[PDB]
């Protein structure tokens, strides 16, 4: 029906289901929605009916036409800062976990090496973000950020392949009847990064590199 981006940018609450399990509305946002329900054996739309539910709601903010600097600077307040604040507590509870509950099975050991590898690189990619390409698209120069762009896009991709071995190394992020409170907390911040790192990879891929790279 509609690219997977703009469903997910004009439903105020789509993004949540719209992630359900295997949807990529982020790196693959103009993907079309046909192309998420085809090679993912997903009902033929219901999917629609499922928008349609929330299609109701107001409008909230369509960043589709708000300024770029306003969404460069949601993106530093909302989920450049965020990220900074989860990932090292993340980083420390996995710690625990691999070593508390070490005699378990379902244990997700070697999760504290892949969250600090996405920490690295993630902290990495967003100071060259804010140093390099945010600075060059609030000038206007966003015509010639097809090199810049292009080379934050691989990133991103590196970023989507250590969230999937993150999410194979916890069975899908869910966690075993056995977890106890900092085993099962520990996957609920898991989630909300996901959720938080979706959105904002949907935000900068969709929204903020195309326009700018559009001259607007
Ligand atoms: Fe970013």
């Amino acid at each position: 029906d509609q690219p997977l981006g703009e469903l997910a940018l004009s439903i105020p609450r789509a993004s949540a289901l719209f992630r359900k399990y295997d949807m990529d509305y982020a790196a693959g946002g103009k993907q079309t929605l046909a192309r998420a329900a085809a090679r993912k054996e997903l009902d033929v739309e219901v999917i629609e009916a499922e928008l349609a539910k929330l299609a109701e709601q107001p409008i909230e903010k369509d960043w589709r036409s708000a300024p770029l600097a306003e969404i460069i600077d949601h993106i530093i307040v909302r989920y450049h800062d965020r990220h900074r604040e989860q990932l090292p507590e993340l980083i420390l509870q996995a710690t625990k976990v691999e070593r508390v509950h070490a005699d378990k099975p379902s244990v997700p050991k070697g999760l504290t090496k892949y969250l600090t590898m996405l920490h690295e690189e993630l902290s990495s990619h967003m100071m060259k973000e804010e140093q390099i390409l945010f600075p060059m698209i609030k000038q206007g120069m966003g015509s010639q950020a097809m090199g810049p762009i292009s080379v934050m896009e691989s990133l991103h991709d590196e970023a989507g392949e250590l969230l999937e071995v993150i999410k194979h190394t916890t069975n899908n992020v869910t966690p075993p009847p056995e977890a106890c409170t900092t085993w099962k907390a520990m996957y609920n911040g898991i989630n909300e990064l996901i959720d938080d790192l979706m959105d904002h990879i949907s935000l900068e891929n969709n929204v903020l590199f195309p326009r700018a790279l559009a001259g607007e």
